[PDB]
């Protein structure tokens, strides 16, 4: 659907059997979720916004469905206040910017 | 027009004579810009996001054409390693999210 933007454009995700609400950010090139249990391996990284850095955990091939949309892709875990949706996913479900 | 999000979605801004690029945000409350020179007068503030928080200036009333259209709003400026156009000045060009 249509998402005008006087709200938060937060919406419903279904990751690893949980329910969660995850903002969706044209802003961010990566996801990243607060603190989470996620199964297999993870290599370490480091993201960078205003304010800092944060060390967050890697996981690729995650099954996650963000409002309906089923999608697959590296997601990353860590200190963040807020669920983000990146555009590596909103690429995935054909998420475009329109004015 | 309509963005899609392979890339960074990146425009053209016109702020106070100056030509800049700024990245349109869905997860920004606020617009914020690199230093740059500013006329009237401006109270402090904070911005937080992930790792930290930052000092920033708000200016009401800015005139800024956001890639053809014109919007007059609250900018921030501060230290950002990049100049992010927000929800605030989004909505009054009308900018939707797709999918
Ligand atoms: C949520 C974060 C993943 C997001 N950060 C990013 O996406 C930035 C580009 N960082 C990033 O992509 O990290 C990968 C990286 C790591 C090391 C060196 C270079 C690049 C962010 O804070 N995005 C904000 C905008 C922003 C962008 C850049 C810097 C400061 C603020 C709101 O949209
Ligand atoms: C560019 C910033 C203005 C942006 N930050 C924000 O918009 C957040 C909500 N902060 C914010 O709105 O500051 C107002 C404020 C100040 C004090 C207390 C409460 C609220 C940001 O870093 N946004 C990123 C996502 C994000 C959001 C929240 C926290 C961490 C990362 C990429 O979209």
């Amino acid at each position: 659907p249509q998402i005008t933007l006087w709200k938060r454009p937060l919406v419903t995700i279904k990751i690893g059997g949980q329910l969660k609400e995850a903002l969706l950010d044209t802003g961010a090139d990566d996801t990243v979720l607060e603190e989470m249990s996620l199964p297999g391996r993870w290599k370490p990284k480091m993201i960078g916004g205003i304010g800092g850095f944060i060390k967050v955990r890697q996981y690729d091939q995650i099954l996650i469905e963000i409002c309906g949309h089923k999608a697959i892709g590296t997601v990353l875990v860590g200190p963040t206040p807020v669920n983000i949706i990146g555009r590596n996913l909103l690429t995935q479900i054909g998420c475009t910017l329109n004015f």
